[PDB]
């Protein structure tokens, strides 16, 4: 009944605890589980759910051949119950498309999916399970959005979109929606430039997004959004603890307003929680492939160009496949602070495991503890040989 | 709690955006999807659902052999969640039969199903999930109805039925129901010479139906119904943009008050939105077979016998199978106008793809935008070789 | 919120219309459909459902081998949505056992199931989904009940049980329940000589049951119950239109107070609607086997020992398998009378089709119309060959 | 809306009636049933459900291979409707891990799952479907809890936890939670210190738990908890009817304050209802294998070291597999007492049936009757040879 306001700060993060795990690929070896990728998690006032882009086929089904491809007519944003797998029978379609975001504002949920050919894509903004607003491509080259949840404050939900070639004229915009309607949009300003796949969280009347720089992948760009003024700033994480993938090795000194020299072609969606001495960064363990995942406590990573880890937690061993990662919180939990959470996408199949013809994932998710908990590791758990 | 009244006009149609798509044939290659045909979409105040006639078997089931046939004791009207497939586990039976319609009046849903042998069929009218009224065949020759949603105003829901020859004069009746009871019926009047499979929508306290003249016409008949006076008139779409299938080639001048000659004893369910300058027609791209689908902006198509397209949008390529098409709208959405929507039945299997022994379909659905959106095309997406 | 009272009479029955049909055997050929038998239908104030005894296995499962047998530890009373099949995934277990009844009193549902070995069986009486009362075997020989719905008036629900052979020591009782608690029971009085598998309906503050006399199968015994006084009477249907199976051929003159001499210790559960000139009897078409099903209008069948048919309706052809049949009505429908309904069990597999190792069924169900509707026939529709 | 208080005593137990049975291994031979072990039952105010630890795979799935192991990253606590099987499509995940407990307080449900490697495990405590509190391992050796439901009084829910090696000996604590927050914990005082797998019930403002001695057991430890004072006592069951497994043969005289001489370390989770002359003990029939199950009425078992059976009931034949057992009650039923219930885990596959590569279970569950009812036996019912 009331729109949520971001009235709390983050809980103290002393470690991370298991929150959700779906075991999708294991279970899908002998049940009707949809092929997916680009998962996330998002909460309503009364429920938290798993989200992803379906490929319009089961994993065992013959149509799973070809699912390495990102964009097709057969994809849809689906949601399903926390830690259940995305099955044909339990998965609810939010909207049709191959790039998405979604968030609840306290009264109802906004979901956004983009569909089309690369040169003629469009977003449809759904609100309360009905289409409300559409937005045509402005740069005619893969209009695309966060692939994780947005965040609202008093009914205003900023969303980050990008359109444009990997090398070409790109334009990133922040749209501000309320009940699925456009209040305002703005082109990206500050020092962060060639941005995508923003992972956002809200606290203390502000939205923080950690993104990916598509021109040089090393230290991540950050957007700080004021949802009342409908303004933003941008910058890079200064810490020499680099969190894109592939990435150079960690130097001694990082960069605050430019990317640290990195590659151009193909980073990874990732996230962080930037909160002074309560700062944690996530990254893949490998510097070159989407393998492993760990969380590192890096006090003042945002502003301190010499900042190094003072604590850590392994999530996924380096001998296991990871993937995209992103932030979410339960903005409707009890208590005096918001508990940081995140998910890691555990990609199985193509290209790394090319004895199968499909690509899919499962999900692991964690939230923060004020305790210093023991750590385990959380693999996907399926055996590729079983699918041969 | 209150009956819906058709108080709004249509939104301006500047383009069509993706609404829903179930990918049912793809998915059903390896999951328990029911064989269907004659699908449609209908909204309740709090939800929109897909509808179709089940064939009482899944697609991989051996009882899928013989499913090209229309009429059997194993068919039922089913609904399921929007953009999900019609599965054995998520499909709710509305009623039993092989010709149907369904609509919600704001307070509850009326569903109608006809069953029986060709010479002894009967309609059962359900309201609030209970049978209320039955109507026996009046001409003993395949009693049949819309195969897409009806429309209500202040509790009054007109429905079009036909009984008699598909290839000659037959007896069409317009029934007016409230709460599943018959308020009145009328025989068809106006200049439409033959009527089947009306596709209807409501606005400004009237219902417009675009139908199929199976006897002689390749232009479509139109019924316009006043649900307050409980009266109707009929004519043809005057436009030389002919919308049945098979059909002759578009002439320069159409016919308003008689069927456009050239093709007899055949046709396909279709629809249009006939709103002055805001008029759009749907059709198969091919003139010979149920392949492709396009929307064409044809100002005043209803009344103007020389009207040609001023804009268009491809929905399904002519290299892909289409099928029936129909109109629906969400009469309980927010805003100041009703947004026009339609679906296209994407038929797969027999008779065009006769290496399988079944006939089934998937659904694609679109709604109007006030923007000028980029177009995609939306095939069924399944590979027939996978079913062999 | 209020207990239902039986305040209406029966609608005029001029024909029967299709109500529900699950096509369960067809569908279960390639989906996870539970093996069942002894089905029925029962309504809540807001929903009608299908009920049956599960066999704790799917049809295609290897444990379907041996499901000809009636009594095992793996059976339960399950309910599921009208006209869906009983699947693993959608079936709700009401209670455990191999004989059942169930009814709603207007405030909550009572369900009764019996389990045990033949010499030591017991009923558990559940109300509002919790067990309330239990009753031990009184004759130590297959304590058993209706296998169709009971009927309630002002919260009193009579239920007929039997315990004992058709030979040895044996006793039928009518228990009167309120909120699952025993008010009173009575041993069978009247001219009915043995009794099982009663099929009941309510009207004008009375419950009429048509039962099965398993010593001699010809004309059916009938129990008439006053749920206010909690007393009853019994007699036989006088009509020479005989309705059990196996049965002798129809004579000229029937018997009112004894069975017309019939096939010994064999039977089928059946039903009738007894209402003067508005009397209809159901029966198998075959006099030898559970084959075909018809409805016959036999005015004053209860009291007129020469009454023959004035009207009829074929439900299942004699070249198709039938089974148990029973009565139910929607006591919470709109209008001024109760509409008579029935179901027929369509038994497939053993013993009549022994190339499969299983026994299961599907359901067809009809309700009365005041119109004279055309007739179809409603076979199960599965092909046994497909299961080989 | 209110916290439940334990204001009632136990009903008189004169026999046990069938309550629920899921037939999970039978059904799962040909449907998507999840592999489980460590089941139990727990009620909310409006529903009772089955619970267990999933193994993150179906039984027919290839990942069922290896499911003899207890502790993996692929386990979760799931719940599903009473007497349905735990399927991929109807199981709801409560939390992730490999040891659990769950209970409702009248207002919401608390669920505790522990995960981690043997030396670094942690509990997350969920309340109203959100994580609230975490507890790290205190002895670094398989932190572990009840594996059946907890009981609440006025919002306070005691839970027993164990950490430590069985040869340590191990340490036990009682935590007292309210709304998922720790009110208090205390170490095990008294005569029984080496305790695990507590099965609890509530009555007359106190909680009684029957457990497994992990040091030197035969007879079972008992903890009596006062949830208001948040204090406890401990002793052993004096009776010479020994209810662990393996165990020596029943002696004439038992032991109240020390374990009866028997096995080293290993045992089985079990339960009792200790209520003076209305006292019943559960045990496996077999002295050495998890085979069979029986209830024995053993007056004053708790306090009388010569007490022997005055009445019994076979639940599972000795020639059939059993497993864990535990107590639960419906604290929200009608009437003046709480009705004692329990479940038995029916283990199939490894180690006993090693011709399959998996280990799973089904459930049978019973509630007490004040009647003297006939007994049956309730096997799992699956044929292993079907799975080969
Ligand atoms: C990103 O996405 C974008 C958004 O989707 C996409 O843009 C869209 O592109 C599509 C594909 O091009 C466009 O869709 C087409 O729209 C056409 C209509 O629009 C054009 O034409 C009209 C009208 O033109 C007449 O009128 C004007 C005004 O007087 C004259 O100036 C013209 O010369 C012309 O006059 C002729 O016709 C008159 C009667 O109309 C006669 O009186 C006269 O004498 C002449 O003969 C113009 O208004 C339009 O201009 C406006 O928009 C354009 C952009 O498109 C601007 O450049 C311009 O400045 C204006 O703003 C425009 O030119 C449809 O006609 C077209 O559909 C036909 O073609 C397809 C095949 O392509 C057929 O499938 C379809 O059936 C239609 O053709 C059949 O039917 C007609 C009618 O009977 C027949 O004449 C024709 O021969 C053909 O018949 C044959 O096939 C039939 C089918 O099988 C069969 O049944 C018959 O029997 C027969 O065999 C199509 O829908 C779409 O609108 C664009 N949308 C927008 C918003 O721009 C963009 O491309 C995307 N980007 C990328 C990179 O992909
Ligand atoms: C049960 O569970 C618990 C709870 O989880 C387990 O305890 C946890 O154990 C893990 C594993 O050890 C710890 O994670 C590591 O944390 C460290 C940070 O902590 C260390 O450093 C702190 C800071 O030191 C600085 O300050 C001090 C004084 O101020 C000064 O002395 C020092 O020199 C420096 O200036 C120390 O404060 C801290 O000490 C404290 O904690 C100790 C226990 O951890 C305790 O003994 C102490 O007494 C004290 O209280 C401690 O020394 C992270 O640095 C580390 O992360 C690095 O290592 C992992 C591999 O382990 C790697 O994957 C990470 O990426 C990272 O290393 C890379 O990045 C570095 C930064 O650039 C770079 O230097 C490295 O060369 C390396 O980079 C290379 O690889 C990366 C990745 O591939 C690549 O990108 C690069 O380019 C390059 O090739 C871990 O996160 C947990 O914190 C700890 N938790 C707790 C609460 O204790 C416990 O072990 C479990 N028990 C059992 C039995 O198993
Ligand atoms: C479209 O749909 C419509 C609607 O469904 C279809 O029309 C329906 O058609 C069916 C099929 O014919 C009819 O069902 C049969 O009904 C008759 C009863 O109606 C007839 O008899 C009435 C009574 O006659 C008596 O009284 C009158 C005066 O009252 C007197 O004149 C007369 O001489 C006699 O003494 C007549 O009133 C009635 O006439 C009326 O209706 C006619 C329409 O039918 C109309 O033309 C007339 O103008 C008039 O208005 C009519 O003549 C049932 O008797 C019959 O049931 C018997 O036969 C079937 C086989 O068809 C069998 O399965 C039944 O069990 C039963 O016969 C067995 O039992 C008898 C009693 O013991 C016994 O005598 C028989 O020998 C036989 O016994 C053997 O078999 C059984 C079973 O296996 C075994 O147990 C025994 O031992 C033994 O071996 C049918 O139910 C419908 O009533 C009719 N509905 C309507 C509204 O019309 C229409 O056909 C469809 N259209 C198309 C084109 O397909
Ligand atoms: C229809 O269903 C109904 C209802 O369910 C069926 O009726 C039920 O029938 C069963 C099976 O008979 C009964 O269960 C048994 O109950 C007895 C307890 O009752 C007996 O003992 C009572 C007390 O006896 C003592 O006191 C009296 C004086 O008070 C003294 O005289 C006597 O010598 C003794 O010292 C008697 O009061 C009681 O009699 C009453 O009831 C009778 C009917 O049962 C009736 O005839 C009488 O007139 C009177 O009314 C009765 O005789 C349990 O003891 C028994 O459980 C033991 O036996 C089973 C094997 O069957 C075993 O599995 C159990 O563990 C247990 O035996 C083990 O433990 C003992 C204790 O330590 C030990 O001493 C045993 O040697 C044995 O130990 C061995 O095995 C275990 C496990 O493997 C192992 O751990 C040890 O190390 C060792 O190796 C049964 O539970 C039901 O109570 C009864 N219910 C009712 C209401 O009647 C009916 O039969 C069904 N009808 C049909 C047709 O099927
Ligand atoms: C939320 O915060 C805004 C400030 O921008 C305030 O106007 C609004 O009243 C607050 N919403 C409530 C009362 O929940
Ligand atoms: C709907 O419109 C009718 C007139 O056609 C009017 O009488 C009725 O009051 C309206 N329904 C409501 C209550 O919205
Ligand atoms: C039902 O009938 C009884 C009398 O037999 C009456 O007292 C009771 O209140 C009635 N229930 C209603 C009004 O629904
Ligand atoms: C439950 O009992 C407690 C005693 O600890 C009491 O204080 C509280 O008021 C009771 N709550 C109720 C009435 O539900
Ligand atoms: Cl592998
Ligand atoms: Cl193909
Ligand atoms: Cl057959
Ligand atoms: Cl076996």
């Amino acid at each position: 009944r009331e729109f949520n306001n971001l009235t709390k700060g983050l809980c103290t993060i002393n470690s991370w605890h298991i929150y959700g795990k779906d075991n999708a690929v294991r279970i899908g070896e002998d049940s009707d589980v949809l092929v997916t990728r680009e998962p996330y998690v998002s909460c309503d006032p009364d429920e938290c759910r798993f989200y992803a882009l379906s490929q319009g086929t089961t994993i065992r089904g013959k149509h799973s051949n070809g699912t390495i491809h990102d964009r097709s007519q057969y994809r849809d944003l689906i949601s399903w119950p926390l830690s259940s797998p995305p099955t044909v029978y339990n998965s609810r379609v939010e909207c049709i498309g191959w790039s998405s975001t979604s968030c609840h504002d306290g009264r109802a949920r906004m979901s956004i999916c983009i569909s089309g050919p690369n040169n003629n894509a469009s977003a449809v903004i759904w609100y309360n399970r009905r289409p409300v607003t559409e937005i045509n491509t402005w740069a005619r080259n893969i209009l695309r959005t966060q692939e994780s949840e947005c965040v609202c404050q008093n009914g205003v939900c900023p969303v980050v979109f990008t359109d444009g070639s990997a090398t070409g004229p790109a334009e990133t915009r922040i749209y501000y929606f309320k009940e699925g309607k456009i209040l305002k949009w703005e082109p990206l300003t500050g020092t962060a430039k060639h941005i995508e796949e923003c992972s956002c969280y809200g606290e203390q009347a502000g939205v923080t997004c950690t993104c990916r720089d598509n021109w040089q992948g090393s230290n991540r760009p950050v957007i700080q959004i004021d949802p009342v003024a409908m303004t933003h700033t941008s910058q890079y994480i200064c810490s020499p603890v680099l969190t894109d993938n592939p990435r150079p090795n960690d130097p001694t000194v990082g960069k605050c307003n430019d990317p640290y020299p990195g590659n151009n072609n193909n980073g990874v969606k990732g996230f962080s929680y930037l909160d002074g001495g309560n700062t944690w960064l996530g990254r893949t363990i490998s510097v070159a492939s989407r393998s492993g995942y760990e969380m590192l406590k890096v006090p003042n990573a945002l502003t301190d160009d010499r900042s190094k880890p003072t604590q850590g937690q392994t999530i996924v061993l380096n001998t296991d496949w990871s993937g995209y990662s992103g932030s979410f919180m339960d903005y409707w939990a009890e208590g005096e602070c918001y508990r940081a959470c995140f998910y890691v996408e555990l990609i199985r199949g193509r290209p790394k495991e090319d004895k199968v013809w499909w690509t899919s994932n499962s999900i692991v998710s964690m939230c923060s503890s004020t305790e210093f908990l023991g750590q385990w590791n959380w693999p996907d758990g399926a055996k590729i040989e079983y699918f041969l």
